[PDB]
């Protein structure tokens, strides 16, 4: 038996950012997503920001991995709000996470 209803609210105007390192591992990121995920779930619109070291040994695509990473936890629940880009020169890349505009929702009860 279920039985929980909060009620139907979008939610004010707020935005959310998160920033760390990419030395994070799966332990440590699994968290991280977490609190995202949370977030994308009233439609907040949060900004992540991956820094990396002084010209790591690793190519974009190495920090392209992190942010899928993420995405692959609410791959049914946000979407890739905003493809992300390298900023600050390169050194580090932002994007968001939004929610899934289409009926596609495979969290919670089955909505109908």
């Amino acid at each position: 038996g279920s039985s929980g209803s909060s009620g139907p609210k979008t939610g004010p105007t707020m935005t959310k950012e998160l920033v760390f390192s990419s030395n994070i591992g799966q332990h440590d990121l699994d968290t991280k997503s977490k609190q995202i995920q949370q977030w994308i779930e009233k439609k907040y619109h949060v900004q992540v920001t991956i820094k990396r070291r002084k010209d790591a040994e690793q190519s974009e695509e190495e920090t392209e991995e992190i942010f899928n990473q993420i995405l692959q936890t609410m791959p049914d629940i946000a979407t890739f709000s905003s493809r992300p880009k390298a900023i600050r020169g390169g050194t580090a890349s932002m994007c968001v996470f939004r929610h899934l505009s289409k009926k596609e929702e495979k969290s919670g009860p089955s909505s109908g």
